């Protein structure tokens, strides 16, 4: 099986979405946990199958920035900015009807994926 | 692997979403030609998911009931009335905040799903 029990599988990658809320970083931490990351955006399909798979409330992603520094996704990689991250804060989330930022300490649901095995 | 491009893999079920919209009956078909069947629902988990998947629109899953008989999966087998349908109609269709029965007729958007491969 391309992902483990429990988790969502979609253009090569496995997804797993929390049942509990916590900050940016926690939620990176939980995802590292499973060998994961916060959810990284590849593609057009991959953020309209996020978006969706998100639902309702809001949820952590792979994005976040530093003080006076780019984009830089929840695994070191640089981000190319194919799509807009509106809001001016630091940490990206994201529901069925946006992609935004909020307060990196806010406790959010969030979404993890890795590659599929 | 598990499943084919454009198709998410879960809980040994692979799925897909349609595009437009389609009565129940060419739903089934439309699914048919792709080695699938309207959405079969075993457990919570797959109900869960699929409803969330599905978001705020209707769509056609795999139950349906002809009168006098009782309700049957879009495969043919025995529904085992796990969970229960509401409403009044022969068709089941389901959204992130509902799963009950419509007129086989509506025109609405459809899950199919089969197994992992």
């Amino acid at each position: 099986s391309s992902c483990s029990e429990d988790w969502v599988g979609y253009q090569r990658k496995c997804y797993f979405i929390s049942t509990v809320k916590r900050s940016w970083t926690s939620a990176q931490n939980a995802c590292s946990e499973h060998g994961a990351t916060l959810a990284v955006i590849d593609s057009e399909k991959d953020m309209n199958f996020l978006k969706r798979y998100a639902g309702r409330e809001e949820h952590w992603v792979g994005l976040k920035k530093e003080p006076g520094h780019p984009w830089k996704w929840s695994n070191g990689k640089e981000f190319n900015n194919w799509f807009n991250v509106t809001g001016s804060d630091k940490c990206v989330f994201l529901k069925n009807t946006e992609v935004s930022s909020m307060e990196c300490e806010k406790n959010l649901y969030w979404i993890c994926n890795k590659p599929y095995k």
